[PDB]
């Protein structure tokens, strides 16, 4: 089973996480994570990293599946509360949603929040219901805003101490996507 990368190069971050337009040429999904272990009111562990995949692959090769299989080792330690945060470039498909729901049903000491740059195939009902299902499972699903993109820049990128520079329309696109997500998650 696949280990996470440490970080993205700046060119990849800007390309992969751009919040559209419509992002036709984005046939990968990239996924940044933080995992925080809390035991007796204190941080016992902090792990970060990145998984990726093609939009061509069998669903079981999805970045979220890689994260889930990787995380399920001694990387999980039964007595500890885990806070997992994902920042994904495309929102998760129905089956990943299903797998996460099973994963969380399985491991009840884990919480999860998903920030997503873009909404994947969102005109169609399957991808909407995948998101609703995560919400129902008690998983927060949020559109990435400026501070989320900056947070990723500052944690998951070989940024060479250069600052985060937003692209034109970042904020505009955020609001559109946030409206679409909100509407879909009622
Ligand atoms: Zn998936």
């Amino acid at each position: 089973i696949r280990n996470p990368m440490k970080a993205m190069y700046p060119g990849t971050f800007y390309f992969q996480f751009k919040n559209l337009w419509e992002a036709n040429d984005r046939n990968e999904t990239w996924l940044c994570f933080t995992v925080e272990g809390i035991k007796r009111r204190s941080v016992v562990s902090w792990k970060t990293g990145v998984f990726r995949n093609q939009v061509d692959s069998e669903t079981h090769c999805h970045a979220e599946r890689c994260f889930l299989s990787w995380f399920c080792d001694d990387i999980l330690s039964p007595n500890t509360k885990y806070q997992v945060t994902w920042y994904t470039s495309w929102s998760p498909c129905p089956d990943c949603a299903g797998e996460v729901a099973e994963f969380l049903a399985r491991h009840s000491n884990v919480n999860l929040t998903i920030f997503t740059a873009r909404l994947y195939y969102f005109q169609y009902p399957c991808y909407q219901e995948g998101l609703r299902s995560l919400s129902q499972e008690g998983v927060a699903v949020e559109i990435m805003d400026y501070e989320d993109f900056k947070y990723c820049w500052e944690n998951f990128v070989y940024n060479d101490n250069e600052p985060f520079k937003p692209w034109k329309g970042l904020k505009t696109n955020f609001r559109l996507l946030k409206r679409r997500l909100r509407e879909s998650l009622q």
